[PDB]
């Protein structure tokens, strides 16, 4: 009778990527179909604006802010912040004590220290702990033997990364078939550096020339080793997004074949806005590591099929927060002695109204030190506040009708201004804001 | 009447390096040379374990902690610090106010904002900067067309920056010949990546395998793209070394050929510790980025004929705090309104005893993060106290009988550790010393 709950992030992926989001040039056919099957939000975010700090927010369900993790976790020595078990019931946790098996395949990025990993996925309580980093990812490594993933020790030649990620979310769902399970799918890609199979770059180098023109793909993309530029649409990218698209229909036919299908909720999301030079954003200002729209606005797509109405656009407000909440709902549980900071969104889910309820961010940029992103937010319906703290200032959007955040109000509608300050500012106290670091 | 001022400061070159300081594999001559014309200092310290902080201390004299830069400048986005011309009368200025022609050879590190440059070396005052860095150096490119180095348009194919930073030095005490001259000459070695000339390499290759037997040259280093290892002896840092080597003979020389060798001061110099799996710190403790003695004793010869006795070792501690009012006095000249946080050495290299004056250390590193090397330091005679801040916990050592910093005596000799930590704590409060960067 509980649902299956599988949970697919991907990383770094932007706003602007997926075909179901307005997308021409990347190829999104399953999880377009996993649209016209669920509830797609047009404005879902993260609680943060980078890796580590979204990824507590799911896990913790609490602000970053709270946390006291706002920014990405850098290699061991960098830092003395992870994760730790004994100050949270972790999501998995919290469904394990509503009778599910629970299981991760890849990205932890909550605890850096790799020699102890007292903050590792397996000390939070997973039951199975697939292909998570063995050391600090960096850069990463896509292809097989996987140097960043120790406990991956067997695979085929020149293996790529997404594939075995799926192949191991199938076998989790076969091997778990008879007992609800949450399966939290932590997909490395699209990090950089941007690598994907031969004939997928092949695909979309000749799909990049058919339109910019022939030798186009080449001339943008050897000269690029990185694989980047300015240029919008980025075939590394597109064939790296296909290799996750397959990977979901996998997913999707996999439930079918189990039949399961029927009583198990899909989430896919990502932790943060596109990287710049990389990622789509579509026309949202910036990307990862501010705090503007194109940072923290991610795609959202909820399939639970007969409680979820299926080809719905949702436009209320959401984050990454909810999460936590929404799977204790659907589970039957309540939140035990642990503080909440999101909200169950099974009411949204079915037809709902939204409550509007004030949204927060807080990026002090304790690890990047990005002393020009270094700021805090709300968000209160269409109104947007954010306070930057190197070259002091307010900026006010609308974002119904600036959603690219490209005409600042704060001075134009002062009363306005003052009232999100106030939130923000109180907000500020109550989850002990970390002040930023600067001179 | 009023002597030249030579200041040849290398970049990351440990203490273990020179031939004067005991090192058998490396060749210096002509440092031997000055070494055996001079005073060589066998407790001299830079004021901060890393780069920018140990730059910013030469031209203010002031402690880094004072200044606020303790930790080196990163890439523009990742800081607000700079050194503002507006805060200090820097050396060079206040050498100006004493009648000499100023001039920069190479590295600033005191400004990394290329876009406008607001603490360029121009902006301090210099009247020639010659090869200063036009972008964050990162790295490096020792090999012309030189990356960093815009201002550096004309140059021979393949030419070698050491070589280059040289020649201008010698061009610049030939045409500046009539009148008094301080020449900041801040090499951009020995920083990694370790880069040399072939046959430079070849000739510490050759060396290395009639040492460590035929092949183990290859072996510990195509492989080595880094050319790094945990093998004392390297032969990219020699032979950069040589090149500094033979470029400090061509000064001499030139010096002689233009009849200045008997009124001009030369000092050499190093800005921070070796860099581990790179530098050698003989048997000091860790290096670059630590308090440890590794990464703040010196390589330090000041030669001045006739006023300094030659062949002279000097075991009294000096930090590099003393050049400014060393050379103030050497020129004639009283600290103008700025104070000044080091020592006239005139006394010292003159022949007469030391005061024995605490010396201070803070390193909160703000820019590396590293939670483990992140301290304060104080020294008074041959006890020297180290407050850790990750980890708390107070360091005694006897530099005398323990140089290596290898036995903790704070449990074992209280009354000192309490007297050292009182210094410490007062010093700490008068130059409002940063708290560091952790949970
Ligand atoms: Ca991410
Ligand atoms: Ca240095
Ligand atoms: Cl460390
Ligand atoms: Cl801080
Ligand atoms: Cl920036
Ligand atoms: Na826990
Ligand atoms: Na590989
Ligand atoms: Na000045
Ligand atoms: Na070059």
């Amino acid at each position: 009778r509980k649902p299956n709950i599988i949970f697919i992030m991907a990383d770094d992926l932007g706003w602007g990527e997926l075909g179901s989001y307005g997308n021409t040039f990347n190829e999104t056919p399953n999880l377009d179909r996993l649209s016209a099957q669920g509830m797609r939000f047009t404005q879902a975010y993260a609680a943060a604006p980078v890796a580590s700090p979204t990824r507590a927010s799911i896990m913790t369900g609490q602000y970053p802010a709270r946390v006291g993790i706002t920014d990405f976790l850098p290699e061991d020595e960098k830092t003395d912040r992870w994760l730790d078990p004994t100050k949270y019931v972790t999501l998995n946790e919290a469904l394990s004590a509503s009778g599910y098996h629970t299981g991760i395949v890849g990205k932890w990025h909550l605890d850096t220290d790799f020699k102890l990993n007292k903050g590792g996925p397996k000390a939070h309580g997973f039951n199975e702990v697939i292909g998570t980093e063995s050391e600090y990812i960096a850069d990463g490594d896509y292809f097989f033997p996987y140097s960043k993933i120790a406990s991956f020790d067997k695979g085929t030649a020149n293996e790529y990364l997404t594939d075995r990620q799926c192949a191991e979310a199938n076998a989790f769902i076969t091997r778990n078939r008879e007992k609800p399970f949450f399966l939290y799918l932590s997909l490395y890609s699209v990090h950089t550096r941007l690598e994907a199979p031969v004939q997928l770059v092949e695909k979309y180098k000749q799909k990049f020339d058919q339109k910019y023109g022939t030798g186009k793909a080449e001339q943008f993309f050897a000269n690029n080793v990185r694989h980047e530029s300015a240029q919008r649409d980025n075939p590394w990218l597109a064939a790296m997004l296909e290799s996750i698209d397959t990977g979901v229909g996998g997913i999707m036919k996999t439930l079918r074949e189990t039949g399961l299908a029927e009583n198990t909720i899909i989430v896919f999301f990502s932790d943060n806005g596109g990287a710049g030079k990389a990622g789509n954003n579509a026309h949202l200002r910036a990307g990862k590591t501010w705090l503007y729209e194109g940072g923290i606005r991610e795609p959202l797509i909820v399939s639970w099929p007969g409680k979820i109405k299926g080809n719905t656009v949702n436009d209320n407000p959401v984050t990454s927060l909810d999460f936590y909440p929404t799977f204790l709902a659907a589970a039957g549980g309540k939140p035990t002695g642990g503080r909440l900071d999101g909200h169950n969104l099974m009411p949204l889910l079915r037809g709902g109204r939204a409550s509007g309820r004030p949204l927060f961010w807080h990026y002090p940029s304790e690890t990047g030190k990005w002393v020009n992103r270094m700021s805090s937010a709300v968000r209160e319906g269409n109104y947007k506040l954010l306070e930057f703290y190197n070259n002091p200032r307010l900026e006010l959007y609308d974002l119904q009708n600036d959603p690219s955040e490209s005409h600042n109000l704060a001075t134009d509608r002062p009363a306005e201004t003052a009232r999100l300050k106030k939130l923000l500012e109180d907000w500020k106290k109550e989850v002990n804001a970390e002040a930023p670091h600067l001179a």
